[PDB]
DNA sequence: AGCCGAGC
DNA sequence: AGCCGAGC
């Protein structure tokens, strides 16, 4: 047939093609376990062919798009399918391949959506296959303990094995899952205009709005079923087009939207927090490769998802080159990224190294992960549900997503600026407000109207017939701008001649320069239409989509970033003084650990008590009879959900040498006044501390870059 | 000109090509090298071309090999050669793109012989260029402290930076290396007849017995050179190829045999045994990929070749199918290997696991580590010049290699038959000669003359019309007898028609069954003239080659199998007698440890002594001046090449207690019996125990294996 | 029409 | 002519 990665069905074709299914599979490996699910008996009536992915979506869409999709064309030659053509007459049917397609993807959200694309593309191009029942599915197991569809399923009904991917099974549990078709063969049924009001409303973009109801209304049911203790509803026979886009694609448009949005906490999504708690966890003291570093994150963070896309959120977060991040979190040691061509320049994760930036720990201080609340993914703990930042790094950074239903974006932020803000309103003043700002932009951003600025470049006359460009705006790739603005002003186009003579570049990797020549009489046009007009150096930038998860995880659209600053404000030093009362109650326990060690060794050291030869049982009993407390770290760490006094008993013989009392006295006072003078600090001033630690290691490490 | 991986020389091929130079490389990094080195200037006269690394010796090759291998035409197509042509009159120069061909290698042993092969490319075809100088090297440093090229040149002179490879060196250091070439240049100058028979000598094939006396004198030279302390010769103006040959392609040569060539100890050549102490060092409790393993490897046992080369030796290591691996020291999970393909199948190294087979530590014993001498590359202690093995682990997986002036090739050998011939030498008898067994091999191994046997597959008589094919002779393997014998049969060829009328595949991933259908006159034929020489089941095996290092590191020939077995016996049953002596020392060291702590805890108990308030000079004092040992096992430790009694006053105060007292006491009576019970033990009891736990952890797996 | 990025 | 493997 020409398609090398299909395998055909042997009546495909022929007259029994009507009865013969093409299966659609997810990945490859699916492909590969669908193959010897059927062996030498399925070859016959079934064919299977993968899909690279999420499919085109053919509603909304250009007709070169589609004309031009491989796979489209892949199914439609493969099932024998005409455009335009609706199939009713048994005429019209002789000219099938297939009678049927079944998709077979994975059981998590992602499988849902490429099962819903291939819906939207049956449903839009031939509804005369739809209503009668063209389409069908094939699941799996997501879980086993037999046999469990979905994971509310099983921790309702709650040796356990999770099934990731259709890759994680193999062999004779392919073999098994097309024994017993009745089970995993779902067949997808049209009920009536309820069907095609819930297709639409999922894959066209008319229905944006339609859609933020939608998962508005699911978002707050959900919530309101959590609370009342309610049990999530869940699927898996028929299943109408209807309820498959309301109980199960819904549940991927949430998914996407909470992996795709940030929080307005620590401005991260799931894949970058976990990223960053297993660097914190790891502590590198020298780099490591970010495809290996990727690999240590899905075994310690339980990562679920691709390693290439989680490397290049790895890649993407320590972009230090200009309009990217304020602050890299990730140190870029290697080639992660040229301004040239806008981070697409990038090597290969293998050849390159990362780790942690000095000011990660400043700006996610060590002690604040006590004060967190770190979720779990199969007993196994992994990272909190956010970090706390002493800033809003969700403004720094710039954090910005696509979901369904919504959108993020958001542009960077100047750390200093937000810093003075902070130590502002620690101060008792209300915020000044901020324009955006981008690390070494030596361009100009100002405020045009509410939300929205304007971003410029720079460019000078040199003379009468030169111009220099030396800045571009923010986002403006150099190599790009070449390409489409320069080049069409040097060589003309159809429609427009040319208006420069010339050009040179003088660039350098992290900077712009660029050196025009005309003529004279071109160039005063130029200028009396303006320079940055002309050349194209200005670019509009609005946000009027700012969508943060807040600390509910409640989805919010922000109009302002000053409701960000002060919705991040109250949150961090609300923590902050939950940290000074975590931190007087451990210091605390460590004071009356030295307490009760220095008084048992001073005991014992001045005859008041002798060990020797008490037995466990008579020593314990006379330990707690004496009046000695125990472990009162390990009993207040305990407390926040036999006496143990090993914490004495496990010292040194060292110990009651007379330069290890008198050492231990020292530590005992030391910590005394260690407890009274953070007592008698506000939380406030704990604030300032970790701000002017930040800037003074944000001074020094942003001078030697640029002296680098 | 066609060749995309080329940089061309401005002025190559004009009037000025003969002071052009091509600049042969190793590598594509030391081509992105030399390209930056020179710049916009030197792209002028210089020409850059990158080779894949050790290139054709066209001394002795094939026509059809030369014609068709396309490096040496890029470079004939380039430099503008043209074969038989002879190059003196002006006239003939004048067909020449480039006048000079400097060669720019690694400083390394193995960029030496692509220096060689290219001198005995050009000696071979065109003797009229090589005479005249057209010649040239561009010499890097291997090191720097301020530049030192070869690694003697360096010990004996003394920041310090090891370079490895022209990709280490990078941006300004190619910069400064291509400013003064006065010292990185150096031309290749003919003497005289020496240069020819120096050539000849080591790219020829009909001076293989001439390389062995070649590199037989350099062995004794060098080894009496280090006997009496004499400084070893290094190089690094002109050199001539006989120098060439004779100080530096020799270099070469003898690493080459280091490396390929097996030690009679351990069965083990440099690469795999850096593998196994990583392995041993790590002690994962869990499989680690291939790729990761590897890595791993080469930042811990500084290994400094290519990681390509380093996977495959870890995939050889864990092959256990039919005709590899008797004992695969590595665990094969995931796909290694398929009889079948004869372990090319092998699955990409980042997709495939490995760990330690539980054999392994049985077979190189933990305490033997202290007997043996390990290594070190600047300062990095890394591995054992050999391991240790309870048995001769050359003998079971058949260790063999391919040096320069000789070759290594061992059959295998039953570990259980190994085991009871050493086991029999214990008791003082003779051991029994060995034929060469291989693990899971029903054919049959017969000696036919002196170290030569004949290996043979089964195949019976069904019937008339049929014969059954149950076994395929060692190394022949299933696909590759189904390619090249069983389809010439069935298919027929010109001179030799259609023997068999058809055949079936009944093959397990381990087994190999054959049904091959033919005539009845066809098939009494066969039997008649015999089926095993008909159907080819029969392949002679002749080692008159088994070469290894012995324990002194000299390479020496054996001629039988039984002279490995008793060499490796006199040297591991000495080292049995050294881990008596060792054991003792040790288990002494720690009854005495075991006697001081008990000592002093029961004269406090009893109240002897106090320590209370006694000062660290103080208590040091006394403890000296009571009789207290310091610190037995660190002493005897430090002593294998103030008063530390830490040991006793580091202990807990639960010491004290009754039970902690009387469980002290049961351990110092325990290592006295210990040490009483191990000093009456022969060697040889020592030597047995290690024999009947590996054979019972022998037995266990792999009647695992054979269930599994 | 195309970028932005976490996903298949 | 080609395998075996530790190397480029
Ligand atoms: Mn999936
Ligand atoms: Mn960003
Ligand atoms: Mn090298
Ligand atoms: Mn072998």
């Amino acid at each position: 047939k020409g398609i090398p990665k299909l395998d055909d069905a042997n009546d495909a074709g022929g007259k029994h093609s009507l009865e013969c299914t093409l299966i659609l599979t997810e990945g490859d490996s699916a492909k590969s376990l669908a193959v010897s699910g059927l062996g030498v008996i399925g070859r016959d009536r079934y064919g299977v062919f993968p899909l690279r992915g999420k499919i085109l979506n053919v509603r909304e869409a250009s007709h070169k798009q589609i004309m031009e999709n491989a796979e489209i064309n892949n199914i439609i030659k493969i099932v024998g399918l005409q455009y335009k053509k609706s199939y009713d007459d048994a005429e019209s049917l002789k000219t099938l391949r297939y009678g049927k397609i079944m998709i077979m993807t994975d059981q998590d959200q992602d499988g849902s959506h490429i099962k819903g694309l291939l819906i939207n593309f049956i449903h839009h191009n031939w509804p005369s296959l739809l209503k009668h029942g063209f389409l069908e599915e094939f699941i799996t197991p997501i879980v086993k303990a037999l046999s469990f569809y979905s994971i509310p399923e099983f921790d309702e009904w709650k040796k356990i094995k999770y099934y990731k991917g259709l890759g994680t099974s193999t062999a004779k549990e392919a073999k098994e899952y097309f024994a017993d078709m009745e089970r995993h063969r779902i067949l997808f049924r049209y009920a009536g205009p309820e069907d095609d009001a819930a297709i639409t409303l999922a894959f066209s973009k008319k229905k944006i709005d339609d859609r933020k109801e939608w998962l508005t209304n699911f978002m707050e049911d959900r919530r309101q079923r959590r609370l009342h203790g309610l049990p999530e509803q869940f699927l898996y026979k028929h299943l109408t087009y209807n309820d498959f886009i309301n109980k199960e694609l819904i549940l991927f448009s949430n998914s996407d939207n909470e992996r795709s949005i940030p929080s307005l906490v620590d401005g991260f999504k799931p894949g970058q927090r976990k990223v960053l708690f297993t660097c914190f966890k790891r502590n590198d003291k020298r780099e490591v490769k970010v495809a290996q570093l990727a690999g240590s994150v899905a075994e310690m963070s339980a990562y679920h998802h691709g390693e290439q896309a989680l490397m290049m959120t790895i890649v993407n977060l320590a972009q230090n080159f200009v309009g990217s991040n304020n602050i890299n979190l990730l140190q870029p040691i290697g080639q992660f990224g040229t301004r040239l061509h806008g981070g697409k320049d990038a090597a290969s994760p293998r050849y390159i190294f990362t780790m942690l930036s000095t000011l990660a720990r400043l700006l996610f201080p060590a002690v604040d992960d006590n004060l967190l609340k770190f979720l779990y993914d199969d007993n196994q703990r992994v990272e909190p549900e956010w970090y706390i930042p002493i800033i809003p790094m969700v403004l720094i950074n710039g954090a910005e997503g696509i979901g369904t239903g919504w959108a993020c974006k958001l542009p960077n932020y100047d750390a200093r600026e937000i810093v003075n803000n902070v130590r502002r309103m620690l101060d008792g003043l209300d915020p000044h407000p901020m324009l955006p700002n981008y690390k070494n932009f030596k361009g100009t951003i100002q405020e045009l109207g509410q939300n929205q600025y304007a971003v410029s470049g720079e460019i000078f006359v040199v003379d009468r017939n030169t111009v220099e460009i030396t800045e571009l705006p923010v986002r403006t790739w150099t190599q790009v701008y070449k390409e489409q603005v320069l080049e069409p002003m040097l060589n003309g186009t159809d429609k427009t001649p040319a208006l420069i003579s010339d050009y040179k570049e003088y660039h350098t990797d992290t900077t712009v320069k660029f050196v025009v020549k005309m003529t004279e009489e071109k160039l005063a046009q130029a200028e009396a239409a303006g320079l940055h007009k002309v050349f194209k150096l200005q670019t509009t930038l609005t946000c009027n989509s700012m969508v943060l998860f807040d600390h509910m995880g409640c989805l919010k659209k922000y109009e302002t970033v000053q409701d960000i600053l002060k919705e991040f404000f109250d949150l961090r030093l609300s923590y902050y003084g939950l940290r000074k009362e975590w931190l007087v109650g451990m210091l605390g326990a460590e004071s009356t650990k030295l307490n009760n060690q220095a008084r048992f060794i001073l005991e014992k050291i001045q005859g008041k008590i002798t060990i020797e030869n008490r037995s466990k049982k008579d020593l314990i009993q006379m330990l707690v009879q004496r009046g000695y407390e125990s472990d009162p770290v390990k009993a207040w760490k305990e407390a926040q959900e036999g006496p143990d006094f090993n914490y004495i008993l496990n010292m040194s013989l060292w110990s009651l040498t007379k330069e290890k009392v008198e050492e231990l006295i020292k530590q005992r006072d030391a910590k005394g006044r260690e407890v009274n003078d953070l007592k008698r600090k506000s939380p406030s001033d704990l604030w300032k501390e970790d701000l002017a630690a930040f800037v003074e290691e944000l001074d020094k490490v942003e001078s030697q870059e640029r002296e680098d």
